[PDB]
RNA sequence: AGGACCGAACCGACUAAUGUCGAAAAAUUAGCGGAUGACUUGUGGCUGGGGGUGAAAGGCCAAUCAAACCGGGAGAUAGCU
RNA sequence: CGACUUACCAACCCGAUGCAAACUGCGAAUACCGGAGAAUGUUAUCACGGGAGACACACGGCGGGUGCUAACGUCCGUC
RNA sequence: AGCCAGGAUGUUGGCUUAGAAGCAGCCAUCAUUUAAAGAAAGCGUAAUAGCUCACUGGUCGAGUCGGCCUGCGCGGAAGA
RNA sequence: GUUUAUUAAAAACACAGCACUGUGCAAACACGAAAGUGGACGUAUACGGUGUGACGCCUGCCCGGUGCCGGGAGGUUAAU
RNA sequence: UCCUCCUAAAGAGUAACGGAGGAGCACGAAGGUUGGCUAAUCCUGGUCGGACAUCAGGAGGUUAGUGCAAUGGCAUAAGCC
RNA sequence: GCUCAACGGAUAAAAGGUACUCCGGGGAUAACAGGCUGAUACCGCCCAAGAGUUCAUAUCGACGGCGGUGUUUGGCACCUCGAUGUCGGCUCAUCACAUCCUGGGGCUGAAGUAGGUCCCAAGGGUAUGGCUGUUCGCCAUUUAAAGUGGUACGCGAGCUG
RNA sequence: UGCCUGGCGGCCGUAGCGCGGUGGUCCCACCUGACCCCAUGCCGAACUCAGAAGUGAAACGCCGUAGCGCCGAUGGUAGUGUGGGGUCUCCCCAUGCGAGAGUAGGGAACUGCCAGGCAA
RNA sequence: AUCUAGA
RNA sequence: CCCGCAGAAGAAGCACCGGCUAACUCCGUGCCAGCAGCCGCGGUAAUACGGAGGGUGCAAGCGUUAAUCGGAAUUACUGGG
RNA sequence: CGGCCGCAAGGUUAAAACUCAAAUGAAUUGACGGGGGCCCGCACAAGCGGUGGAGCAUGUGGUUUAAUUCGAUGCAACGCGAAGAACCUUACCUGGUCUUGACAUCCACGGAAGUUUUCAGAGAUGAGAAUGUGCCUUCGGGAACCGUGAGACAGGUGCUGC
RNA sequence: CCGGCCGGGAACUCAAAGGAGACUGCCAGUGAUAAACUGGAGGAAGGUGGGGAUGACGUCAAGUCAUCAUGGCCCUUACGACCAGGGCUACACACGUGCUACAAUGGCGCAUACAAAGAGAAGCGACCUCGCGAGAGCAAGCGGACCUCAUAAAGUGCGUCGUAGUCCGGAUUGGAGUCUGCAACUCGACUCCAUGAAGUCGGAAUCGCUAGUAAUCGUGGAUCAGAAUGCCACGGUGAAUAC
RNA sequence: CGCUUACCACUUUGUGAUUCAUGACUGGGGUGAAGUCGUAACAAGGUAACCGUAGGGGAACCUGCGGUUGGAUCACCUCCU
RNA sequence: AGGCUUGUAGCUCAGGUGGUUAGAGCGCACCCCUGAUAAGGGUGAGGUCGGUGGUUCAAGUCCACUCAGGCCUACCA
């Protein structure tokens, strides 16, 4: 499966409403080879389309088809905001992240947990001078302790140093997936700008341009309703060339 | 000139050691702060106990103070020892 | 809207087998109330009157709650 | 129970032709030679090979193997 | 500068300065059953109280609550 | 404070900050008496009507009802008219 | 005529602080320390699917089981309230061994050098500084090694505070 | 006294359900009609009256059959009073009492008082 | 109130 | 510094070609690749990018870069506001 | 920033890196003003009947499909191109078939054109069988048609109305 | 034989040709004694009489390369050509223009009146008969001022229904038809019989219209074998309003 | 010769002045063929704009006080000029 | 750890006490205004009321049971 994510570049209004026909494209792309495609979130344009549009498709091999996409799409055309009636360029983006599900944060194994328990430190009088009251809970593969020297009793102290270590284990690894996540998504999704980045639609000759097995097909109507059979698939020939 | 500076008398009491049945019911020895001031001091007054006075700590009021001391109600009361 | 099949869960009834302090179509020993009969017991029994103490219990046997079928623990019953 | 003994075959199986053959799965789990033995447990393989095993003969030659009811023991069993 | 004499000398207290408020003098307020004395032989540039604490740049919004103040209509209301 | 069960050891009684739940009312009739009656839940057939309204029959025999918590009861009925 | 409901009802009518405190008492009842216990803690053992290039058992070992010690926070409140000075440091130690080093072995996924792990062994040895009051810990740099503990988490009629 | 039938019982499942037949001269159940006594939260279905033509169907009774209930030993086992014992949160021994379940089986009742019909 | 970016 | 010898024999690149600036068309790419002193070219028919042909400048040199002055009467005294 | 000045707010004196090939002044022709004046229009006001609600006809978008041909898409596209889609038209799809071709000129040979008829196939088509062999004379040929051969090509309702 | 059907006649209606006609010609006022405006006469008509064609320089990088033509590019055993079936008519919906209605100034039944403009030969098609009706048989005429479509309808008279989702409305459907065409299934039009739904003047907004206009009523043509509620034209009746 | 004295070079400590690097964070500036919030300015720019200064505000800004024309409309009332 | 109090449309909240019926603002969908967007105007849909089980004729409500969020308390030693 995979994360479809159309985000428009430049031509803030216009390539927003082409967004909304590139998003419409795969659209009717995943509807021809039965797949289920969901529109999780989108931030409407100003005239039609969409600035981003992040859409998880689910199928059959999602990813293998459709990994090819991430990248510019520069949109050669005469726009709808255009009242003197001249070619305007814009650009789209997309990404395609795959579908990368979950495992358990935590694994709480307490027989990696060193668990130091001491004095505590502050007020209390005899009690403080006595009961150790105070407990660090280190875990040892990660290096993340936590002290906990709250209550009077080590146990109400301990199963607190055993749910903020819980926490901290989940959010320090969430950040590195979520650190992975813009960190691929950047690489990916371009610049914006109209540099040609992996295709064109140019409308007023008809024709379609990927950069890379530069193809030269004229369809332009048998691409704006999926139909991209011919485009993606001498890429992903050219794909198993290595 | 100065609630100015350094410093004895003088007033005080930040620090350490000694002393803790001591030389002393708060001291000594070596240092220490103020030292013409809102200073300090002699002698005589004046305020009296739910009252005084307090640059205010519940501090001081005769070695006693979150209510003096002495005599009384009184042989209080004591489910406590 | 005719209808469709199933590698699939499963009510009642049927047969077999278990559990229950708050289940009983069964049901003890003991205990308790009552009457009859000896024997033994310095009337041990009861009612009324004077004087109290005491109302912090503890462990061990058994039947239990509770606790971890922990405690020289804690709470009951009986000895 | 020992011991110079013997202890295969097509089945390099077809089968998932990536190897599996006795030795990662499927599995069927025939039958020959027969004094007798298996279309098979474990190592070594890349799998082979290689070392072995239940069984069958000689001689030696007498009991031998494994369970139940049990009695007492042993280990597990380390402190200031 | 002052401070718990006899375990605390400080960041506490006080201070100059600022503000709010009360007081028209037989002053408020205080000590006094009371006469009376202080305030002050002073009179609002004076005096008492409360907070804040030189100096510099400043001191925002809330009158619903609890006070204080002004109002006096209507209701409730004492002795009579 | 009170009611019901269990603990509570087959009379009664019996503790715990033991386990579970209710009460601080209702009713001039839901009281009395006489007379009459018998459920719950399923199945079959049936107008809209339905798994669940009313009908008829059958199975079943108190799994119902009892003004309200639980125990004890209750067809001679204490349940229904 | 009373949610006199704290329900055998003290009033017709009543909230708090005291680390400024005081008195009468209690170890009838708590904080430290000892005790009995062992939930918790730490240390062993059992079975074994797996992890280890095939291989359960060099090494780890899930789901579950059985025990030891009296160190931890606890349970109980048995001793002490007509007083049993309570943390850390300093000086001084002393025992246990479940050994950190040194000494002897077994296995190894042991070529060597170096290791891992397990058994025996307590004779001696076992840091110096920064940070924090700190124990603990983090860090720097050593070392053959920087052991875990009992001793009122030893030691104030020895020191400090 | 031999056999029916009705009432009132005793008794309370060895007695009650099933399954199979069996009776109508009386008795009983049905059944006929519903002026009127009387009734219907509608309805002579039930309750009440006046009857007998018919039927033994339904019920009621009787007889038979184990398919079920049901009753149930003997012996053992469980518990357990009292006294001792242990390898103690549970067992044992001596001793007294002794279940429940299941088994062999038992079993489709017995019995009075009166009244009517029969054969006597 | 606003009307991006290719004479 | 002079003769012989012998054979056209041993001897031509570099920049530019849209306006400034002398010198043009075709093909290749299609805001890409790229150029550029400024203005600006390339978005499918490019005299501006790359190659060909042709031309233009200069020449054993040609171009870029760097530095100075000039044009800049854009530091003005000559010669400005 | 540094100095000086100020109680402060600040003032005064006064740069640099960097960035862009512009910024500016006046004046002109327009366009625009929720600036002005003068006019105009079914523009409003004055009246009449409607659309939007219903049902259908028709066009379009959207969606669907193998194809739902292509174009027009404010005013100035949407009962428009279309003054008329069963077939044809038809350009679209599915399937069958053809390639100098359904369409024209050349070159070469052959074969009058024309009629009639049968077998297969959805049909294009192939396979045939009859039938006539006439209009001018180089008469190895003319002129109307027709089949084969390759090459010059024909063809395109393919693309750009930027 | 009351039929402009016959003799006949050239008045008139009409038919086209040529001509006259209206030009601020006339008058008064008013105005810079100027153009020009207001009113009045005459006049069928009054001041561009009512209508139409006629579209300046330019504007939209407007529309069409699919009417045609052409620059460029492209395919040229294909995107070119032929053939049969399908499609351009698909249907969760939205928008535009229309047609029919919601009724009683109306529906239905009968009798009856009053036009213009057109089209017609591999056409229009009488007459007569048959069929309930679309239509079918023979068929006269006419390339037409004569013959044919072609009964004009709203209108008027007389009944009738009495405000009902109805004798309103006509969708939708079922059955039988008829025409044209080789062919009516997707997908034609029209008739007959049964069917009889949504609909009771329509939200916010919104359009056309100043006179024979709006509104309403019927008719004809092109396209065309058939197939319009569209387009193009024609006449009937015929308003309110502008301060 | 030697010794000594004064002068003085390297060198060493003290505290500064300056410039050059460097610095967690921070203030404004520039550019960017797209973003978010508004529309402050150009017409009387829809409240005339702008200068100084003060106060407030997500931001352009808004408001006060003074000033300038580098501001438009003036047969709309009314009529005397 | 207890004790008290939230959970209702896509978001923010009433509705809960008081047992029988689900609303508001914004958002969203459709149609107008507009050259076009925003604003605006007209029309509309949208909930098993945090999941679980009882009582009741009936659970969004009433009692347990939790789950996710919030505040308070957690002291003398």
């Amino acid at each position: 499966n995979a994360f479809l994510e159309v985000r428009a570049g430049t031509g803030g209004d216009e390539a927003a409403l082409f967004a909304g026909d590139l998003f419409r494209m795969y659209s009717r792309y995943a509807e021809a080879r039965r797949w289920r495609v969901e529109i999780m979130s989108a931030s409407e344009g100003e005239h039609g389309g969409y600035k981003e549009i992040i859409a998880k498709i689910s199928g059959d091999g999602v990813y293998g088809r459709l990994k090819f996409e991430s990248g510019g799409h520069r949109v050669q055309r005469v726009p709808a905001t255009e009242s003197q009636g001249r070619i305007h360029t814009s650009a789209c983006t997309v990404a395609v992240m795959p579908e990368l599900p979950d495992a358990e944060l935590p694994d709480i194994n307490p027989a990696d947990l060193r668990i130091d328990t001491f004095r505590s430190s502050g007020a209390g009088g005899q009690h403080v001078n006595t009961t150790d009251s105070a407990i660090r809970i280190t875990h040892l593969p990660t290096g993340i302790v936590v002290e906990c020297q709250d209550e009077r009793s080590q146990h109400k102290n301990k199963a607190k140093a055993l749910s903020v270590l819980g926490a901290r284990i989940h959010a320090a690894e969430m950040a590195k997936r979520q650190q992975a996540e813009a960190s691929t998504r950047r690489n990916l999704l371009g610049s914006g700008d109209r540099s040609d980045r992996n295709r064109t639609y140019n409308f007023p000759q008809g024709r379609v341009t990927d950069h890379r097995i530069n193809l030269t097909l004229y369809r332009l109507d048998e691409v704006m309703e999926g139909k991209l059979d011919m485009l993606i698939e001498p890429i992903i020939q050219e794909h198993q060339a290595d």
